[PDB]
RNA sequence: CGGGGAAUCAGGGUUCGAUUCCGGAGAGGGAGCCUGAGAAACGGCUACCACAUCCAAGGAAGGCAGCAGGCGCGCAAAUUA
RNA sequence: UUAAAUCCUUUAACGAGGAUCCAUUGGAGGGCAAGUCUGGUGCCAAUUCCAGCUCCAAUAGCGUAUAUUAAAGUUGCUGCAGUUAAAAAGCUCGUAGUUGGAUCU
RNA sequence: CAAGACGGACCAGAGCGAAAGCAUUUGCCAAGAAUGUUUUCAUUAAUCAAGAACGAAAGUCGGAGGUUCGAAGACGAUCCGUCGUAGUUCCGACCAUAAACGAUGCCGACCGGCGAUGCGGCGGCGUUAUUCCCAUGACCCGCCGGGCAGCUUCCGGGAAACCAAAGUCUUUGGGUUCCGGGGGGAGUAUGGUUGCAAAGCUGAAACUUAAAGGAAUUGACGGAAGGGCACCACCAGGAGUGGAGCCUGCGGCUUAAUUUGCACCCGGCCCGGACACGGACAGGAUUGACAGAUUGAUAGCUCUUUCUCGAUUCCGUGGGUGGUGGUGCAUGGCCGUUUAACAGGUCUGUGAUGCCCUGUCCGGGGCUGCACGCGCGCUACACUGACUGGCUCAGCGUGUCCUACGCCGGCAGGCGCGGGUAACCCGUUGAACCCCAUUCGUGAUGGGGAUCGGGGAUUGCAAUUAUUCCCCAUGAACGAGGAAUUCCCAGUAAGUGCGGGUCAUAAGCUUGCGUUGAUUAAGUCCCUGCCCUUUGUACACACCGCCUCGCU
């Protein structure tokens, strides 16, 4: 209300110096230089590992053997069953290098020593920028995490001079959309063979948290003694150099492509190729060693058939987002028994621990996750553990592995092993974010197994997709939809976050078909998945605020048991179950408005869904990828 | 760095000019010279300071704010034709 | 052409119907140009998020950020104000600086 | 008698001062504006950075004095009171700040009217100084100058309040000084400087925000205030229901219904489409029926037994219409009514006209049955009385059911004979209260009458759950009625009886009528209700302030 004239309101009474910054800018900049000299000091030179470069043809055109002839100061060829991976050391320029090889489509030896290296030396033909494999290729090591890279053309000058410049000009386009602002190198002779060797010496590093967060190591030389050779598993003896950080024995040691293991011993024989031309300290002792314990200590034309269903599935479940038929002879109260109904499916609660299963039982939890992983991360920068650190090639004595492992690296397979962080061993459920590549369509069921690269970590397991909103509870999606991210639930080792999610599908001849992309989200089982289920029916008798649905249910204590859940419409109304007819679900609501005799009736169940216990730490071999 | 100059422009003004023309200054920072008509010259020498190269450990050699090229810096800039 | 070339210019031959030999970038349903539109997704018919359609502008270009200038008479010499809106000093004597009546054919 | 303080009323529309400020007489001192001037000097001026004088109150340092008042403080109440410290007073040093205001630099020019006021000057009749013996003072009239302050004004200006400056300003320049640049941060930090101190002067940035602010006109608005009217409001009273019994109405409780704002209930009848499709049908579809029975009763309208009529047919399923349906509009004739007119209308006609659907008679019961709350009435709760007997007074009306008269029966009531279609007969309307006389005697009693048993008569087809009356047998509650209020000012309330309407018979509702006849008042807005005027002042809304904790 304003007050009037009569009312008494008064009036309101109104009442450093030019060389000494230059002084300042030098000290700053003679901070900023001597730190990043020593930076750029450490890799390569004489007190640190070999630079490993490993280099990728991105096409099917290239002769990789004649460009290793010319990159290859003295050079230590060491090689394998089919691989050459050669040491290079060059005083004039004072730089230690190890290049090896690999051939794309070749999907677990790109990844490894793609994600032990510390550059990647693209190659290119001189026409197009890269085939269907490199595209392949360059989409999973882009999923996995480029190190420092550089782009070289092999044939540039084969072609007529006349095209010459104009072919670097039409590559460029070629080369514009996956590398924007990059340039183009030319392998050649031996001049330019220098000149991208001195490229690759001198050039800033792209460095990746995961794995320098955790010590590593690729095995230069590998030899195994037997324990018994019947029971072939024994003691395996893998020298290499530490890589990460410092390497401490009393935590378990990964192998990438064989699960986790304990390892004994660390001793530290001379350098086999040190940059310019026996003795073991550490001991095994089992007070700190961590312990295996990943679970808790405490007790034809039929797959065508199959594939044109699951097309048609995936369809119906896009046009009606959740729609499930009433069956026809098993009781709903029974079909539907674990199921309950929710006003509000964003702000109704949900009690985490209720109804946990038995493999609940099996897996670890945080009292806090995030000040763990502060915690465990504060000590891993902060602190300095007594062990071997980075620079010396050390020898690995490990306890017990399979015996088929010493027999893949006389093939050519690369053996990559790194030290594990503390609770990394232990098992729990791991909700990672994916997103859908488009190179793939094939429909994705919810409960079938897909291989996962998580980590340095590949596993065969069964996840559950549901969609990543900011509410407490998200719906259960059934099919991976190919627009939007969604969230594969699944039982896993903890991993802490970054971490690059790949997904695969194993395909019928043995290629494993990219489908998924991300981060590892978080590490909690108190993330729930929630079934959504919708029965509906047909309003036949439409009346004032009032209806008589049938085709809901078929008996009538099928009512009672389901009659606190309210109704809703296709058209926007709500409704709230009255009253049965008898003995053929015929039922009375209550609505709002009035219904339209096109409209439907519905009603939706939820029920709490967890994932299978799929964990299978063995990953079959491809072959060579291939576009179909 | 200064000027000729650039942008806007009713008129007055305002903002910019490191930058190919003119003048000045410096050649990692200071200093002292030799020769020469002319230099306090650095693609000349001599020391100190700061960095830094080869070495047989005795010694020797250094100056890209020239053209390319690299690292670093960064929001930010091209071929060792 | 030129040192030798490239490009342009000049010319043989081939080279256009979805002439697919396919123009982008931004904005619009409060105000300057441009909307009584659709479909998913949640809260108690209103209502968060997302994909679109239709329209509009400039166009081989169009957004964005930052600085600055013009709008701006919000720095005012031209050309602002100072009761009640930001603002005139407690008051007067109180040197320099600024301004200084009329008059000589 | 003394000490310190302060100069009211006169005292303003005043005056003076640079401002702060200035009110007892007298004397002294040194200044000052305006006025007057045919004096002098002759540009000597205007405005302020620097620097300097003064600067209310409170405050600080030395003294003196301490009446009143009085921060603090001690007490007593719960913004006040008693006592009173520093102070308030004077002198000498500091401090230099105020809403130190016209919230409005100074100097100069130009630009409306008016009649008042303070000082000076000029001109002028008159009245006064107990006619004043000339001037002088006080008044009176007019003018001039510098003031303080008003009223007025399409000078113009302003966003408006308003301004003779806040004008002469986009048609933008008289001179000069200080000073603002959205709101906060913040007059804060920092440095300098002044001060004995309290503090004074100077004075940011980071950051943060989309506003901050000025002026004016306004509907509605629970309400609020002034009045007025009213016994459906009040004061003083009268009669009281509400206290008891009976009766009646809303709820509530039972019930088959106790209908409802003969409508109800229990049983038996009667009839109740065509269209399409599929069935039965002359071997016979279907109609009528003697007789007996079921039934509260009979009845071919039913349950048996077959006589006859023969196409006049009868069974089922449809979300398909619908017709002996209800309803409105345009529509042509026809009454009575005030050429004309039908808001009173009427009448078998027209629109494949819009819409919504596809009960009769008979018998019985019930129509408040009753624990109750919600309201009107009758009777009495006794001595101003009850019983009995005697005496003596009306009116409004009504009547082919009002009744006179005679006989009988103790009475309700029967029989016969006349009057009345009405100021004619009932009827000189022989009424009841009231009066007189007897008995009763303060006693749930000769008060009061309910609820009961028997008998008789009347009204009706029928009186059972008593239609109604009469007589006898019983005398329950009822001791003047606690907190809502109903009606009322003269032949009125109250007491008391008598008629009309409803009615084959009630007595219970409403209307009136007459008889005896009271208390209080000629007032009021205290309450209630209604009608006015003012207002958006009061409360509320609104302003602003005050607006959760716990580890890493």
């Amino acid at each position: 209300h304003r007050p009037g004239p009569l009312k008494q309101q008064n009036k309101a009474h109104k009442g450093l110096s030019r060389v000494d910054q230059r002084h300042r800018a030098s000290q700053l900049r003679k901070q900023k230089k001597e730190a990043v000299l020593a930076e750029k000091r450490q890799l390569g030179g004489k007190d640190g590992p070999p630079h490993q470069v490993l280099v990728v043809p991105l096409h099917s055109r290239i002769s990789l053997p004649e460009a290793m002839q010319l990159l290859q100061g003295t050079v230590h060829l060491n090689e394998l069953g089919n691989t050459q991976n050669f040491m290079l050391l060059c005083p004039r320029l004072k730089h230690r290098w190890f290049f090896t090889s690999a051939r794309p489509g070749d999907l677990h030896v790109v990844l490894d020593m793609a994600k032990v290296a510390d550059t990647i030396l693209f190659l290119l033909d001189p026409l197009e920028g890269w085939d269907s494999t490199g595209d392949y290729c360059l989409s999973c090591l882009f999923a996995q995490g480029l190190p420092t890279y550089t782009l070289a053309v092999q044939g540039i000058s084969g072609l007529p001079l006349k095209k010459q410049i104009d072919t670097r000009k039409k590559l460029s386009k070629a080369v514009e959309k996956r590398f924007p602002h990059d340039k183009l190198l030319l392998l050649d002779t031996q001049q330019e063979a220098g000149m991208l060797l001195r490229q690759l010496a001198n050039q800033k590093q792209q460095h990746l948290a995961f794995r320098d967060r955790r010590a590593y190591l690729f095995a230069h030389a590998v030899d195994f003694v037997p324990s018994e050779e019947n029971n072939l598993v024994g003691t395996l003896k893998i020298s290499g150099y530490v890589r990460g950080q410092t390497l401490n024995v009393n935590r378990l040691l990964h192998i990438v492509g064989y699960g986790d293991f304990q390892m004994k011993q660390i001793d530290a024989p001379g350098d086999p190729f040190p940059l310019n031309p026996k003795v073991l300290m550490k001991a095994d002792p089992g007070r700190q060693e961590s312990l295996q314990a990943e679970v808790i200590p405490d007790p034809d034309e039929e797959a065508e058939a199959k594939m044109l269903e699951k097309y048609k599935q995936e369809r119906l479940e896009e046009m009606f987002p959740d729609e499930v038929d009433t069956p026809r002879d098993v009781a709903a109260r029974i079909r539907f028994q674990k199921y309950r109904g929710l006003k509000s499916f964003r702000t109704s609660p949900w009690d985490p621990k209720e109804n946990l299963p038995q493999d609940y039982a099996r897996i670890f939890q945080f009292q806090n996750f995030t000040n763990t992983r502060k915690s465990i991360f504060k000590e891993v920068e902060e602190k300095e553990v007594e062990g071997a650190e980075v620079g010396w090639y050390v020898t690995l004595h490990v306890s017990e592995v399979p015996v088929s492992v010493v027999e893949c690296f006389r093939q050519g397979t690369p053996l990559i092993a790194f030290s594990l962080l503390p609770h990394e061993q232990k098992m729990s459920v791991l909700n990672m974010v994916v997103r859908r590549d488009p190179g793939n369509t094939e429909p994705v069921k919810a409960k079938e197994e897909l291989i996962f690269h998580c980590g340095f970590r590949r596993f065969r397991a069964s996840p559950l997709f549901s969609q990543h909103t900011a509410a407490d509870k998200h719906k259960l999606q059934r099919f991976l939809t190919a627009d939007m991210a969604l969230v594969a639930t699944v039982y896993a080792p903890i991993t802490f976050p970054p971490a690059s999610v790949l997904l695969f599908k194993q395909k019928s001849n043995g290629m494993h078909s990219l489908i998924a992309t991300g981060h590892l989200m978080s590490v909690d089982p108190d993330r729930m998945v929630i079934k959504r289920v919708v029965l509906s029916g047909h309003p036949f008798k439409i009346f004032t605020k009032m209806a008589v649905v049938r085709y809901m249910f078929f008996n009538r204590e099928d009512v009672l048991w389901f009659k606190p859940v309210e109704l809703r419409t296709k058209w926007g109304r709500r409704g709230h179950i009255k009253e049965p007819l008898g003995t053929h679900g015929h039922m009375k609501c209550s609505f709002d408005g009035k219904l339209k005799s096109q409209d439907t009736v519905l009603m939706n169940l939820y029920k709490r869904v967890f994932p299978k216990w799929t964990y299978d730490p063995y990953v079959p071999e491809p072959v060579p990828w291939l576009k179909s």
